[PDB]
Formats: C-alpha cells, sequence, structure tokens
C-alpha cells in the first residue's frame, strides 16, 4: 500500500484492520485517484472495488470540515456496505460518514447532515431532497463517485444522477464512476460530466 503512494496514517488504519495486501483494481486505481484524475472502473457488482476509489478518498477529506465527498449507491445496503468500509479504512483517523438514503424520515438525516460529516454516501434521489433542501451543501465537494451507475440507472435514477452531476460544480471536482456495463444514457453520463477519465477494467 505505500508503494501505491497512501497516507502513512491511512496505511496505519488499514494495517490495524488487517488489510495488508492490494486487490489488481486496487493496484491499477489508486495512483491516479491520487493525481486527481477522473476514473471510469468497469467492474464486478457490490464491495470488493470500494477500496479503489475508498481508501485514496480519505487522505482528500480528513480533517477538512463540510461535506467533502458525495458518493452516489442504487440502495440502502450498498450504501450502507460502503460507508462502513469507508470508516474502516479511515479508522482512528476521525472521518465521520454520513448516510442517506429512501423510505426513511428525513429529519435524523438532516441532524447528522448538520454535524458536517466530511463523507456522504447515498441513494440518488434523497441526495436530490437534502440538495434543494439546502441541507446538503455542495461547496466543498471536490470528489462524487458513482458506484454501480448501471444499477443507478435500472432503480429509475438517471435524471436524478444527471441532476446532481450538473448541480455540483466541476471545475476542482474529482469524478469516478464504477459500472459493470455501459448503457448508452451512462456512456452521456461520462461525456458531459466527466474530464476524459483514465479507464479500468
Amino acid at each position: 500500500f505505500k508503494e501505491l503512494g497512501i497516507s502513512d496514517n491511512t496505511v496505519q488504519s488499514l494495517e490495524s484492520m488487517g488489510f495488508k495486501e492490494p486487490t489488481p483494481i486496487q493496484k491499477d486505481s489508486i495512483p491516479y485517484a491520487l493525481q486527481g484524475i477522473d476514473i471510469l472502473g468497469q467492474a464486478q457488482t457490490g464491495t470488493g472495488k470500494t477500496g479503489a476509489f475508498g481508501i485514496p478518498l480519505i487522505e482528500k477529506v480528513v480533517g477538512k470540515q463540510g461535506v467533502q465527498s458525495l458518493i452516489l449507491a442504487p440502495t440502502r445496503e450498498l450504501a450502507m456496505q460502503v460507508a462502513e468500509q469507508l470508516r474502516e479504512f479511515s479508522r482512528g483517523q476521525g472521518v465521520q460518514v454520513v448516510t442517506v438514503f429512501g423510505g426513511m424520515p428525513i429529519e435524523r438525516q438532516i441532524k447528522a447532515l448538520k454535524k458536517g460529516p466530511q463523507i456522504v454516501v447515498g441513494t440518488p434521489g434523497r441526495v436530490i431532497d437534502h440538495l434543494n433542501r439546502r441541507t446538503l451543501k455542495t461547496d466543498g465537494i471536490h470528489t462524487l463517485i458513482l458506484d454501480e451507475a448501471d444499477e443507478m440507472m435500472n432503480m429509475g435514477f438517471i435524471d436524478d444522477m444527471r441532476f446532481i452531476m450538473d448541480k455540483i460544480p466541476a471545475v476542482q471536482r474529482q469524478t469516478m464512476l464504477f459500472s459493470a456495463t455501459m448503457p448508452k444514457a451512462i456512456q452521456a453520463l461520462v461525456q458531459q460530466f466527466m474530464k476524459s477519465p483514465k479507464i479500468i477494467k
């Protein structure tokens, strides 16, 4: 992990979890992530690839104020799994991770967001609710990650993804998109809302 250029503190967090050896997707993705480049990852669905974006994210967000990164996921289950992996990658570092998803009363989520977590993981329709209420502020969002974009499209979120990517300023934003398949509409997200991304398969 040290050789991939990860921070000393994140190497310590990973060692404390027993995460010793990077997977092939992590070796391929992490150096580019650290360089600030956008990433298009064609990868298997679920949590095996979370480290590829999550590990280098920690040193980017740690210690800062306000929401620094937004990760979109198709489901509560994946959002919660990804959030828990991010708390493991950052164990001991004090990085606050909040999950927002639909089908829950919004008040509790609003209280969590007011505490200023550094990473928000959420489902797209509920993310939009927060954006429009101004309970999720966009001013600090310098990393936007779409996890399982095709699944998000399957679940009815294509217009929500387009809205979110357009609403959040791109000038100092790193964007990553992970999907097992690339439907036409997802191709269009890459075209309109990403910066010449590096391709990882």
